[PDB]
């Protein structure tokens, strides 16, 4: 027992430094190479290791059920059960076995090639070949492609059949002005150090028709991941980037050939979309005669992956926008169906996914606007159009009588001289506000007057019958929406500023339309929905039905009018309710005061579709309301 446990110990050691694909310090622990004793030097036996499970990716050699005998005088014998993942999946249910040698005070393995696979004797080969899997598609709520792979046309120059001095830079011109190219970025691109007189050169991924082709010029048909909304979905959808080293030491069973999913829907569904990679691991004898296959299947395919989003209200929201900060989203509120989630300035996704500069790529991370920020999917204070969430508390526990009327004097208003130089500020003079006054003016100043009156514990109890600290089971990145920091205001400024929708709260557009969706549902909260085949859930009694049967007629009034907030809105001649909202944000880099724009929007028919828009850090004179009539058509006429 006292000599078995050193063997134990040794095999134990010896795993573990296999495991770690340490191969030197596990060869170090063998015994001298001769017969009965290890069939190779450490040097061999570590280029053994190195090359037979580096050519399969080992990863995770784990083992168990060791068992450590006596054979002889100094000859110890083991075996075990072990498991290790290749590049073919898991090996499970592998019998390794051999002898130990403890002749002076230290015990060392008698190695074999069995050692590196169960079945192995002498000079026995191992061979591996893979079939890479097609990844699958991402497809809207009619199949129409958000992510596919099809053939790419390449253009490219050969600097041989270029020219030599003259005709050369004549070339290079035609080609640059002919498929819109920097001349100095041809002549970067064929002098680089990779470049051989007579290689390709590839240059830009062409998108449509081809113009003239120049003297070197040529088009090379190439399969890859291809993005028809382009930047219009990039956030969401993601892109792939080839796969490197450090991916394949993650995870074994990516395919160090293929492409890997670096953000969005392609990163979160890359499994399911990688599918799995065919081929054999196989044993053969000295010469290449096949032995025994340790692994074998054929190869699968991705699966496709079918989103709720719509392609053409996605195309729609996004470019609305215009290129300026912000963000939409649009559900059927009744399901919660994500029909659009759009977020500007955005990126090309093709261009990440193909060639991309340093120089363009670092544009994009150095843009102040950044639009590589998935907008829809990021904490903002909701705005003053919160105060359809205040209104409906209110109703419900009684405090705020629809046809009460406070007066307020001015456009500033305070509790009392303890706010100091702080004041709630609203844009309109209106002497007699009721709820349904406030609503249509856009009055802070009566929403945080009932908050007041309606006291914390009032207005909390209402916000957490929301979704406030709730992880929404999406397929996107995000953080839980909260009310504020902590789980009380200390503060009747914040209180009341957190009635107007502009204190601590963080909410995302997504979670927004989620709680907004009440209004669509009598009360009911119904949770968004991202994948198509999942399951409607929602909320129930979130708010009381009366209070929404108060509300939405008011918010018809917000479209309808004269002085509305969202009066343009009108023009369309549909049945609209709608909100809008500002938020004031400190900046600090301008210090002078960023101001974002929302928009709520839904009909108030049917309820078929809901809207909810934002303009971060507007510029003057621009509102999300000016930019929502075209989503607001397409949804009105497609879901009804």
């Amino acid at each position: 027992t006292q000599a078995v446990e050193a063997g134990e110990k040794t095999v134990e050691q010896f795993v573990q430094a296999l495991n770690k694909g340490d191969y030197n310090k596990a060869a170090e622990m063998t015994s001298k190479k001769a017969a009965n004793k290890s069939a190779l030097s450490e040097k061999e036996i570590l280029d053994k290791y190195q090359n037979i499970y580096g050519a399969a990716d080992v990863k995770g050699l784990q083992i168990s059920n060791l068992k450590v005998d006596k054979k002889d005088d100094s000859t110890y014998s083991f075996s075990y059960k072990a498991k290790m993942n290749t590049s073919l999946g898991e090996l499970k249910d592998l019998s390794y076995k051999g002898t130990l040698d403890r002749n002076d005070g230290q015990t060392t393995i008698n190695w074999q090639p069995n050692l590196v696979f169960p079945e192995m004797e002498g000079n026995d080969k191992v061979s591996l070949t893979t079939q890479e899997a097609a990844r699958g598609n991402i497809i809207d709520r009619n199949g129409e492609p958000l992510a596919t792979t099809g053939k790419l046309k390449q253009l490219g120059v050969v600097p041989s059949k270029l020219g030599d001095g003259g005709e050369k830079t004549a070339n290079i011109k035609a080609i640059a002005s002919s498929f819109d190219l920097t001349e100095d970025a041809i002549n970067q691109a064929i002098s680089q150090s990779w470049v051989q007189p007579d290689y390709f050169v590839p240059l830009k991924i062409i998108d449509g028709a081809t113009p003239e082709l120049p003297a070197g010029a040529t088009i090379q048909e190439v399969d890859g991941r291809y993005y028809p909304l382009g930047e219009a979905a990039a956030q969401l959808i993601g892109y792939v980037g080839d796969i490197t080293a450090e991916d394949i030491d993650k995870n074994p069973e990516l395919s160090s050939n293929g492409k890997i999913g670096r953000s969005g829907l392609e990163m979160a569904f890359d499994k399911d979309l990688r599918g799995t990679t065919g081929g054999k691991l196989s044993i053969t004898d000295a010469d290449g005669v096949e032995k025994k296959v340790l692994i074998e299947h054929e190869v699968q395919n991705g699966k496709d992956i079918k989103l709720t989003i719509d392609a053409k209200a996605q195309k729609t929201a996004f470019d609305s926008l215009g290129g300026k900060a912000g963000s939409t989203v649009a559900t059927t509120p009744k399901t919660g169906d994500l029909l659009a989630l759009a977020s500007s300035p955005s990126y090309d996704p093709n261009k990440m996914t193909n060639g991309i500069s340093q120089e363009d790529y670092k544009a994009y991370e150095e843009n102040p606007e950044q639009p590589f920020i998935s907008r829809f999917a990021t904490g903002y204070a909701p705005g003053s159009t919160f105060k359809m969430i205040t209104a409906a508390i209110g109703l419900d526990n009684g405090t705020i009588d629809p046809n009460e009327v406070l007066t307020i004097n001015g456009l500033k208003w305070q509790k009392d001289s303890s706010w100091g130089s702080y004041q709630v500020t609203r844009v309109s003079d209106v002497s007699q506000v009721d709820l349904k006054t406030a609503l249509i003016y856009s009055d802070n100043i009566y929403a945080a007057q009932e908050t007041l009156k309606m006291g914390e514990k009032k207005f909390r109890t209402g916000l957490d019958k929301f979704i406030f600290g709730e992880d929404l089971d999406l397929p996107i990145s995000m953080n839980p929406a909260q009310i504020s920091n902590e789980d009380s205001f200390n503060s009747d400024i914040l209180l009341a500023d957190t009635g107007y929708g502009q204190g601590e709260l963080l909410i995302n557009p997504i979670q927004q339309a989620a709680m907004y969706s009440v209004f669509a549902n009598n009360g009911t909260l119904v949770y968004p929905k991202l994948i198509a085949d999942k399951e409607t859930k929602d909320k129930k009694n979130v708010i009381g039905e009366t209070a929404v049967q108060t509300i939405v007629p008011d918010l018809r009034e917000v479209v309808q009018d004269v002085n509305g907030t969202a009066h343009s809105l009108s023009a369309l001649g549909i049945p609209l309710a709608a909100k809008t909202g500002t938020a004031e944000i400190k900046e600090k880099q301008d210090v002078k005061g960023k101001e974002n724009s929302f928009l709520f929007a839904f009909n108030p028919d049917n309820q078929g579709y809901m809207m909810v828009s934002m303009l971060e850090n507007k510029e003057d004179d621009d509102s999300a309301t000016k930019r929502a009539s075209e989503l607001l058509q397409y949804l009105n006429q497609n879901y009804q």
